[PDB]
Protein backbone atom coordinates (compact mmCIF):
# COMPACT_ATOMS: atom_id res chain seq x y z
CA UNK A 1 0.00 0.00 0.00
CA UNK A 2 1.25 3.86 -1.13
CA UNK A 3 0.26 7.35 0.53
CA UNK A 4 -2.50 8.31 2.86
CA UNK A 5 -3.86 11.36 1.58
CA UNK A 6 -7.04 13.35 2.07
CA UNK A 7 -9.26 14.87 -0.63
CA UNK A 8 -11.97 17.61 0.25
CA UNK A 9 -13.58 20.67 -0.91
CA UNK A 10 -14.26 23.60 1.59
CA UNK A 11 -15.91 26.93 1.48
CA UNK A 12 -14.20 30.22 2.98
CA UNK A 13 -16.15 29.43 6.45
CA UNK A 14 -14.51 26.02 6.45
CA UNK A 15 -17.89 24.45 5.61
CA UNK A 16 -17.83 20.50 3.34
CA UNK A 17 -21.79 19.71 3.70
CA UNK A 18 -25.31 21.04 4.55
CA UNK A 19 -28.35 18.82 4.81
CA UNK A 20 -25.88 15.85 3.16
CA UNK A 21 -25.73 18.02 0.25
CA UNK A 22 -22.55 20.21 -1.01
CA UNK A 23 -22.94 23.21 0.85
CA UNK A 24 -22.59 25.06 -2.82
CA UNK A 25 -24.81 24.48 -6.64
CA UNK A 26 -23.11 21.26 -8.13
CA UNK A 27 -19.30 22.19 -9.31
CA UNK A 28 -18.82 19.65 -12.52
CA UNK A 29 -15.66 20.80 -13.05
CA UNK A 30 -14.33 19.67 -9.04
CA UNK A 31 -16.05 16.47 -9.10
CA UNK A 32 -13.85 15.45 -12.08
CA UNK A 33 -11.00 16.57 -10.18
CA UNK A 34 -11.95 14.82 -7.80
CA UNK A 35 -12.66 11.45 -9.60
CA UNK A 36 -9.16 11.99 -11.57
CA UNK A 37 -7.29 12.45 -8.39
CA UNK A 38 -8.78 9.62 -6.25
CA UNK A 39 -8.69 6.94 -9.30
CA UNK A 40 -5.34 7.44 -10.96
CA UNK A 41 -2.88 5.07 -9.59
CA UNK A 42 0.96 5.06 -10.06
CA UNK A 43 1.61 1.43 -9.74
CA UNK A 44 0.83 -0.99 -12.97
CA UNK A 45 -2.43 -3.59 -12.06
CA UNK A 46 -3.16 -1.82 -9.08
CA UNK A 47 -6.28 0.31 -7.59
CA UNK A 48 -6.83 2.42 -5.21
CA UNK A 49 -8.68 2.65 -2.19
CA UNK A 50 -11.11 4.99 -0.90
CA UNK A 51 -12.44 5.52 3.04
CA UNK A 52 -15.41 7.16 3.94
CA UNK A 53 -17.94 7.87 6.38
CA UNK A 54 -21.00 6.30 6.10
CA UNK A 55 -23.36 9.74 5.60
CA UNK A 56 -20.45 11.14 3.04
CA UNK A 57 -21.30 7.29 1.14
CA UNK A 58 -25.41 7.50 1.43
CA UNK A 59 -24.75 11.51 0.21
CA UNK A 60 -22.53 10.55 -3.03
CA UNK A 61 -25.17 10.28 -6.24
CA UNK A 62 -26.35 6.80 -6.68
CA UNK A 63 -25.23 6.86 -10.04
CA UNK A 64 -22.11 7.52 -8.99
CA UNK A 65 -21.60 4.67 -6.51
CA UNK A 66 -19.44 2.78 -5.39
CA UNK A 67 -17.14 5.14 -7.05
CA UNK A 68 -16.47 3.28 -10.38
CA UNK A 69 -12.43 2.03 -10.73
CA UNK A 70 -11.15 2.20 -6.51
CA UNK A 71 -12.28 -0.25 -3.81
CA UNK A 72 -14.90 1.56 -1.76
CA UNK A 73 -14.60 1.12 1.85
CA UNK A 74 -16.88 2.44 4.32
CA UNK A 75 -17.39 3.30 8.09
CA UNK A 76 -19.79 2.46 10.44
CA UNK A 77 -19.91 0.61 14.02
CA UNK A 78 -24.25 0.60 13.30
CA UNK A 79 -24.29 -1.30 9.85
CA UNK A 80 -23.46 -5.17 9.83
CA UNK A 81 -22.81 -5.36 6.28
CA UNK A 82 -21.15 -2.85 3.41
CA UNK A 83 -24.47 -1.18 1.87
CA UNK A 84 -25.51 -2.26 -1.18
CA UNK A 85 -23.14 -1.30 -4.01
CA UNK A 86 -19.95 -0.48 -1.39
CA UNK A 87 -17.21 -3.23 -1.02
CA UNK A 88 -16.09 -3.28 2.77
CA UNK A 89 -16.97 -1.70 6.04
CA UNK A 90 -14.81 -1.42 8.77
CA UNK A 91 -15.47 -0.36 12.38
CA UNK A 92 -12.94 2.20 12.90
CA UNK A 93 -10.18 3.96 10.83
CA UNK A 94 -7.37 2.22 12.22
CA UNK A 95 -9.02 -0.73 11.26
CA UNK A 96 -10.01 0.04 7.64
CA UNK A 97 -6.07 0.83 7.64
CA UNK A 98 -5.17 -2.74 9.30
CA UNK A 99 -7.27 -4.61 6.51
CA UNK A 100 -5.14 -2.63 3.68
CA UNK A 101 -2.65 -5.10 5.67
CA UNK A 102 -4.05 -8.19 4.71
CA UNK A 103 -2.33 -9.75 2.22
CA UNK A 104 -5.04 -9.83 -0.63
CA UNK A 105 -5.39 -6.52 -0.17
CA UNK A 106 -1.94 -5.27 0.44
CA UNK A 107 -0.96 -6.49 -2.90
CA UNK A 108 -3.96 -4.76 -4.85
CA UNK A 109 -3.75 -0.98 -3.24
CA UNK A 110 -1.97 1.48 -4.25
CA UNK A 111 -2.97 4.94 -3.00
CA UNK A 112 -5.70 5.32 0.24
CA UNK A 113 -7.89 8.33 -0.25
CA UNK A 114 -10.17 9.70 3.00
CA UNK A 115 -12.88 11.26 1.05
CA UNK A 116 -15.02 12.02 3.89
CA UNK A 117 -16.55 13.45 6.64
CA UNK A 118 -15.34 15.87 9.55
CA UNK A 119 -14.56 13.02 12.20
CA UNK A 120 -12.31 10.52 9.57
CA UNK A 121 -10.97 13.29 8.55
CA UNK A 122 -9.70 14.87 11.89
CA UNK A 123 -8.63 11.77 13.50
CA UNK A 124 -6.45 11.17 10.43
CA UNK A 125 -5.44 15.10 10.52
CA UNK A 126 -3.89 14.37 13.90
CA UNK A 127 -2.71 10.75 13.76
CA UNK A 128 1.35 10.90 13.85
CA UNK A 129 2.66 9.80 10.55
CA UNK A 130 3.30 11.23 6.64
CA UNK A 131 -0.39 12.33 5.27
CA UNK A 132 -1.09 14.75 2.53
CA UNK A 133 -4.05 16.76 1.96
CA UNK A 134 -5.98 17.88 -1.31
CA UNK A 135 -8.29 20.69 -0.75
CA UNK A 136 -10.56 22.59 -3.07
CA UNK A 137 -10.58 26.21 -1.46
CA UNK A 138 -13.95 27.14 -2.74
CA UNK A 139 -13.63 31.48 -2.11
CA UNK A 140 -17.20 32.55 -0.88
CA UNK A 141 -18.72 31.92 2.22
CA UNK A 142 -21.76 29.11 2.14
CA UNK A 143 -24.07 28.11 4.79
CA UNK A 144 -22.97 24.98 5.96
CA UNK A 145 -23.92 22.81 8.92
CA UNK A 146 -20.62 20.05 8.86
CA UNK A 147 -17.32 21.44 8.77
CA UNK A 148 -13.38 20.57 7.57
CA UNK A 149 -11.03 20.40 10.81
CA UNK A 150 -8.50 23.23 11.45
CA UNK A 151 -5.19 22.66 9.14
CA UNK A 152 -2.11 23.55 11.61
CA UNK A 153 0.00 24.90 9.18
CA UNK A 154 3.26 24.83 11.22
CA UNK A 155 3.10 20.97 10.59
CA UNK A 156 1.42 20.77 7.04
CA UNK A 157 2.72 22.26 4.37
CA UNK A 158 1.44 23.94 1.22
CA UNK A 159 2.96 22.52 -1.56
CA UNK A 160 3.97 25.61 -4.15
CA UNK A 161 3.39 23.33 -7.12
CA UNK A 162 1.74 19.41 -7.62
CA UNK A 163 2.49 17.65 -11.01
CA UNK A 164 -1.43 17.17 -12.48
CA UNK A 165 -3.13 20.04 -10.52
CA UNK A 166 -3.75 23.37 -11.68
CA UNK A 167 -2.45 25.96 -9.66
CA UNK A 168 -5.04 29.21 -11.33
CA UNK A 169 -8.20 30.22 -10.02
CA UNK A 170 -10.90 27.90 -11.24
CA UNK A 171 -14.95 29.31 -11.90
CA UNK A 172 -18.00 27.23 -12.50
CA UNK A 173 -21.44 28.45 -12.02
CA UNK A 174 -19.89 32.27 -10.98
CA UNK A 175 -18.27 30.44 -8.12
CA UNK A 176 -13.94 31.20 -7.90
CA UNK A 177 -12.45 28.17 -6.38
CA UNK A 178 -8.38 26.67 -6.48
CA UNK A 179 -6.54 24.03 -5.52
CA UNK A 180 -3.72 23.07 -2.90
CA UNK A 181 -1.73 20.05 -1.70
CA UNK A 182 -0.27 20.26 1.63
CA UNK A 183 2.05 17.61 3.25
CA UNK A 184 3.23 16.75 6.91
CA UNK A 185 5.33 14.55 7.47
CA UNK A 186 5.61 13.50 11.68
C1 LIG B 1 -16.73 13.15 -1.85
C2 LIG B 1 -16.54 14.38 -2.78
C3 LIG B 1 -17.48 14.72 -3.72
S1 LIG B 1 -18.98 13.89 -4.26
C4 LIG B 1 -20.26 14.52 -3.31
C5 LIG B 1 -21.52 14.70 -3.95
C6 LIG B 1 -22.61 15.22 -3.20
C7 LIG B 1 -22.45 15.50 -1.85
C8 LIG B 1 -21.21 15.27 -1.20
O1 LIG B 1 -21.00 15.45 0.15
C9 LIG B 1 -20.59 16.65 0.75
F1 LIG B 1 -21.33 17.62 0.43
F2 LIG B 1 -19.32 16.95 0.41
C10 LIG B 1 -18.49 16.88 1.66
C11 LIG B 1 -17.25 16.72 1.08
C12 LIG B 1 -16.55 17.80 0.50
N1 LIG B 1 -17.16 19.00 0.48
O2 LIG B 1 -15.47 17.55 0.00
C13 LIG B 1 -16.62 15.41 1.20
C14 LIG B 1 -17.40 14.40 1.83
C15 LIG B 1 -18.64 14.55 2.47
N2 LIG B 1 -19.20 15.86 2.27
C16 LIG B 1 -20.47 16.33 2.89
O3 LIG B 1 -20.09 16.43 4.27
C17 LIG B 1 -21.11 15.66 5.06
C18 LIG B 1 -20.71 14.19 5.51
O4 LIG B 1 -20.85 14.38 6.85
P1 LIG B 1 -20.32 13.91 8.20
O5 LIG B 1 -21.35 14.07 9.26
O6 LIG B 1 -18.99 14.48 8.42
O7 LIG B 1 -20.24 12.30 7.93
P2 LIG B 1 -19.37 10.95 7.79
O8 LIG B 1 -18.05 10.93 8.42
O9 LIG B 1 -19.36 10.61 6.38
O10 LIG B 1 -20.37 10.03 8.53
C19 LIG B 1 -20.55 9.88 9.93
C20 LIG B 1 -20.97 8.41 10.20
O11 LIG B 1 -19.95 7.41 9.69
C21 LIG B 1 -19.56 6.55 10.75
N3 LIG B 1 -18.17 6.93 11.07
C22 LIG B 1 -17.56 8.12 10.72
N4 LIG B 1 -16.28 7.95 11.20
C23 LIG B 1 -16.04 6.72 11.66
C24 LIG B 1 -17.27 6.06 11.58
N5 LIG B 1 -17.53 4.76 11.93
C25 LIG B 1 -16.44 4.14 12.41
N6 LIG B 1 -15.23 4.78 12.52
C26 LIG B 1 -14.96 6.04 12.17
N7 LIG B 1 -13.66 6.51 12.29
C27 LIG B 1 -20.57 6.85 11.90
O12 LIG B 1 -21.65 6.11 11.60
P3 LIG B 1 -22.14 5.00 12.60
O13 LIG B 1 -22.97 4.13 11.72
O14 LIG B 1 -21.10 4.31 13.41
O15 LIG B 1 -23.10 5.78 13.47
C28 LIG B 1 -20.98 8.33 11.71
O16 LIG B 1 -22.39 8.62 12.19
C29 LIG B 1 -22.30 15.60 4.14
O17 LIG B 1 -23.08 16.88 4.00
C30 LIG B 1 -21.61 15.38 2.81
O18 LIG B 1 -22.43 15.83 1.67
F3 LIG B 1 -20.68 16.44 2.08
C31 LIG B 1 -20.15 14.78 -1.94
S2 LIG B 1 -17.10 16.19 -4.58
C32 LIG B 1 -15.54 16.23 -3.82
C33 LIG B 1 -15.47 15.25 -2.81
C34 LIG B 1 -14.30 15.29 -2.05
N8 LIG B 1 -14.04 14.43 -1.03
N9 LIG B 1 -13.31 16.17 -2.31
C35 LIG B 1 -13.50 17.05 -3.31
N10 LIG B 1 -12.50 17.92 -3.56
N11 LIG B 1 -14.65 17.17 -4.02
Amino acid sequence: VGSLNCIVAVSQNMGIGKNGDLPWPPLRNEFRYFQRMTTTSSVEGKQNLVIMGKKTWFSIPEKNRPLKGRINLVLSRELKEPPQGAHFLSRSLDDALKLTEQPELANKVDMVWIVGGSSVYKEAMNHPGHLKLFVTRIMQDFESDTFFPEIDLEKYKLLPEYPGVLSDVQEEKGIKYKFEVYEKND
